[PDB]
């Protein structure tokens, strides 16, 4: 478990790139009264990030004080035939710590065994073969450790966007996300886990 408690949030920058707004997943948008990180994103943009922050209230209105900010991976689900997967599908093992639907994303905290100097590349391999049949979206985690040794535990944060499944001309549509990922079994063998496929994550994009 990490030293600093981190939450999935959205941050917005104003004209100078400084963070002016923090939008918790659980609450309403808050004006950032103080950004102790001194972070700067692209002027007038929003980013889905990890943050340590606190809410301060005067009993009527509250503001956010940011203590830490870090990026998270926002992989767009893509079919196995997409050019990003040209060099083959990679499924280096991970553990799922926590996984849930929230604020238009499929959020997850992963546990990895890393070392250093190698970029861990994440993606979502999309299969829509059952989407017209029963609204099922099949997702397989892509993970390329790039030969990084499995020495130290490290968390990874993913927020899979689900906006592409919303149909404005088909409202009230119930979508079922069935997420698969490779992990180690009790004996240290890498296996494809269907743990989060039964019954899957049901949601109505509205
Ligand atoms: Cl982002
Ligand atoms: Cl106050
Ligand atoms: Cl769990
Ligand atoms: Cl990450």
């Amino acid at each position: 478990y990490p030293s600093v408690k981190l939450e999935f949030v959205t941050v917005k920058a104003g004209t100078d790139g400084s963070i002016q707004t923090l939008i918790p997943d659980n609450g309403e948008a808050l004006t950032v009264s103080k950004d102790r990180t001194g972070s700067a994103i692209s002027p007038n943009t929003s980013r889905r990030v990890m943050s340590n922050y606190e809410t301060l209230s005067n009993g009527h209105t509250a503001t956010a004080v940011i203590y830490s900010l870090q990026s998270l991976v926002t992989p767009t689900p893509k079919p196995a035939d997409d050019p990003t997967y040209r060099d083959g599908l990679k499924h280096d093992p991970v553990d799922v710590v926590s996984i849930w639907l929230g604020r238009g994303y499929l959020n997850m905290i992963l546990n990895l065994k890393v070392n250093g100097g190698k970029q861990h590349v994440f993606g979502i391999v999309e299969d829509l073969s059952e989407f017209e049949t029963n609204g099922t979206v099949n997702m397989l985690l892509y993970h390329d450790a790039n030969g990084d040794e499995e020495y130290y535990n490290r968390r990874a944060y993913l927020s899979v966007p689900l906006d592409k499944y919303a149909d404005a001309e088909n409202p009230g549509q119930k979508i079922t996300i069935k997420f698969k990922y490779y992990t180690y079994d009790k004996d240290g063998t890498a296996i494809e886990s269907g743990k989060y496929c039964n019954p899957g994550f049901e949601y109505v994009p509205d």
